[PDB]
């Protein structure tokens, strides 16, 4: 029985009127699942919306989970606006491998699959690469500065990838580079757009690897068992 991919979203609820993260306070619906996503064993990439409501407030977001394979773990965060004169619209997006790394190989020549741990570095998080707003609206000014809070990295340790047997076992990590356009469009019962900024966001992508041993006499599989 394969491993399912799995991919996080994790919303982050931004009230421009403050600059104020109110996920924790927000009502928050997601179109489909609750958040993880998991393949059987793949998981197709698919357009998840989160909306959020605050205050009176209501706000959405789409994020594209990725095309998984057996085995790959993902997470991206997701920012939702909340303001009561405007909404952030994602014009378009571009995702791009910045840097991949590859540990070197554990040949599993055994009739026998383990667990192994694996501690990765998870980049993440995003930075206003342009802006074209030149006004001093302060709700604008917050929600620009909603997509700009910085990347960061941080050490994650799963104690349960599976090296199988008769496998030529190795992780890859892929760092995501997605460059997105955003306009600031005003709320009516239409809308004009009154500013536009551009984004860079980070996230990781980490998949291990179960290959075939040159010159063994097997593939990889489970093997007798554990």
């Amino acid at each position: 029985t394969p491993v399912n991919a799995k991919f996080i979203i994790t919303p982050v609820v931004i009230d421009a009127t403050t600059g104020t993260d109110v996920t924790q306070s927000a009502e928050i619906s997601f179109s489909k699942g609750n958040g993880t996503y998991e393949g059987t064993p793949e998981l197709a990439s698919e357009s998840i919306n989160i909306n959020a409501k605050y205050k009176g407030m209501t706000g959405s977001a789409s994020v594209t989970i990725p095309a998984l394979k057996a085995g790959q773990f993902g997470a991206k965060e997701v920012t939702i606006i909340l303001s009561e004169n405007f909404f952030a619209q994602e014009e378009s997006s571009n995702s791009q491998i910045e840097t991949t790394k590859h540990s070197g190989f554990k040949n599993n020549t055994s009739d026998y699959w383990y667990y192994i741990t694996v501690t990765y570095t998870k980049k993440e998080g995003s930075e206003v690469i342009k802006n074209d707003y030149e006004g001093d609206d302060s709700e604008i000014k917050n929600i620009i500065d909603a997509y700009n809070k910085g990347v960061r990295e941080d050490k994650v340790t799963l104690n349960d990838v599976q090296v199988l047997a008769h496998s030529r076992f190795s992780v890859f990590v892929d760092y995501m580079k997605t460059t997105s356009v955003y306009q600031i469009i005003e709320k009516s019962p239409d809308g004009n757009p009154v500013a536009s900024f551009t984004v860079d966001s980070y996230n990781t992508i980490v998949s291990p690897k179960n290959e075939q041993i040159p010159g063994h006499g097997h593939a990889p599989s489970h093997g007798h068992g554990h």
